[PDB]
């Protein structure tokens, strides 16, 4: 037992991280087969970054201007193209460590692990959620761009995020591996703000189920509620509406514990209306919304990769 | 910016995990050079585990009774011995993925990453602290034993923990890689309790420094205090005493922010006496003590491996 914020093992992703330098700017790249993927602002100088015209900047660069290194070894670039906000650097060597992989665009509320890297080398791994406002609450410094977020299923790495920037409240924004941003954000240094966030209701419920599995049961009351009535209260506290789809996804946890989803909703409704009166749930004094229902099942059933 | 609970990249440790089966019991092993390290209770049946005599149980086993698998590949065992609470299985093949490594016994208050595995395969990675009562707050299920905790320095993996058991409050206990338990615990299934824990004061202070680096500054007051006076208040709230050694270790963070350690202690003293009045620090409603001063510097300065 016990319940922790767990990241995926990072080994399969570690074997794909490279360093990309163009002129004076250096960031991380993702090396899969014979293509290196990296953020397109590697071709900017500091002054370019206020309002860059990337198509123009890139037309002035050739293959040899891109210095790609895997550890010590330099990889020779033999082609390049721009896909939305990412660079695709074709190299003369296929990465022998390339895992079975896919590129996915995740949905708000879904979690992934970030492998934070600098100069092509990994610094740490941590679990993140795509927030409803299309940011993530990460930990990123200068040079971290090109770091990627991922999920693993069996042997397959689903890449879903590549890091590009940091927004005014210390939140972070990026793209899928096709270079399309999550959210209304653009890769230029002008004033940009995240929209107001909301709490991921389905994930809070999953986490309450995780607490019951671990024997933290004080918050369960004797009531039930309708889906419509619960959502009326969730609205007032800045929680996303709960859908039948969400209810269906909580099915396995509900069946395992014998607590109907709407009974759990009744208990959550009380927590929202009454607070926690100084108590904790799974060690936390606030309700946690960065565990999906799958995350809870993976961790409480020991799914391996 | 941003501050997250960060684990070390797990790739170097992933390459060493194997599955060890003896009779009907299966758990994880650590394969370094031509030796597999695993918990000694792999040789017990369920009934043995109430009060096992391991020296007796092991005298009745030979090399071939140990089935060691690295992925699909079975490794042939050519020797075996018991060192305290661990088994040392000599195999006829040296692990080609063996990283540069050391075996360390960490101190209470120090952090490490756990790579949780089942059947020799990794399930997740998370950061842990050795508590003052010599437990860790982990997430472990049946079959997780043999999972290891580690730190990385440059290229060197310092292994410091191997998992053995779970104590009544959902806390976990284990050994160093020499088979010696952290704490007064024994690997047998009889009633055992952790002693009362305490809060790691030096780590809370490090985390408050991390908050200032990230611009969360509301809790800084205008006061200072003596080391003796602070520790008088820490005692009453179940915090470890702060030593000059701890003060010296907070030096880099103090110098970086320009806040003397004893000024920080004054602010911590107020938090303890007054609470947080509904506010959060770095997103947390409770004070966090599982970040060492090094952890804060690594993450805020982007140390890579
Ligand atoms: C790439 O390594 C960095 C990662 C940043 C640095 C601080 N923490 C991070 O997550 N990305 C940038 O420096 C990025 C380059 C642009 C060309 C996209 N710029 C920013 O993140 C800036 N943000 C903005 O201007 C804002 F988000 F629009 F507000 C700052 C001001 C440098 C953070
Ligand atoms: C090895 O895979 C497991 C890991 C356990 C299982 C539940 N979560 C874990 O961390 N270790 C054991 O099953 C262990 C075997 C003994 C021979 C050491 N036994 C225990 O952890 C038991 N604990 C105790 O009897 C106690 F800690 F002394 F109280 C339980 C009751 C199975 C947890």
């Amino acid at each position: 037992s016990g319940f922790r914020k767990m990241a995926f093992p990072s080994g399969k992703v570690e074997g794909c991280m490279v360093q990309v330098t163009c002129g004076t700017t250096t960031l991380n790249g993702l090396w899969l087969d014979d293509v290196v993927y990296c953020p397109r602002h590697v071709i900017c100088t500091s002054e370019d970054m206020l309002n860059p015209n990337y198509e123009d900047l890139l037309i002035r660069k050739s293959n040899h201007n891109f210095l790609v290194q895997a550890g010590n070894v330099q990889l020779r670039v033999i082609g390049h193209s721009m896909q939305n906000c990412v660079l695709k650097l074709k190299v003369d060597t296929a990465n022998p460590k390339t895992p079975k992989y896919k590129f996915v665009r995740i949905q708000p509320g879904q979690t992934f692990s970030v492998l934070a890297c600098y100069n092509g080398s990994p610094s740490g791994v941590y679990q993140c959620a795509m927030r409803p406002n299309f940011t993530i609450k990460g930990s990123f410094l200068n040079g971290s761009c090109g770091s990627v977020g991922f999920n693993i299923d069996y042997d397959c790495v689903s890449f879903c995020y590549m890091h590009h920037m940091e927004l005014p409240t210390g939140v972070h924004a990026g793209t899928d591996l096709e270079g399309n941003f999550y959210g209304p954000f653009v890769d230029r240094q002008t004033a940009q703000a995240a929209g107001t966030d909301t709490t991921i209701t389905v994930n809070v419920l999953a986490w309450l189920y995780a607490a019951v599995i671990n024997g933290d049961r004080w918050f369960l009351n004797r009531f039930t509620t309708t889906l419509n009535d619960f959502n009326l209260v969730a609205m007032k506290y800045n929680y996303e509406p709960l859908t039948q789809d969400h209810v269906d996804i909580l099915g396995p946890l509900s069946a395992q514990t014998g607590i109907a989803v709407l009974d759990m909703c009744a208990s959550l409704k009380e927590l929202l209306q009454n607070g926690m009166n100084g108590r904790t749930i799974l060690g936390s004094a606030l309700l946690e919304d960065e565990f999906t229902p799958f995350d809870v099942v993976r961790q409480c059933s020991g799914v391996t990769f």
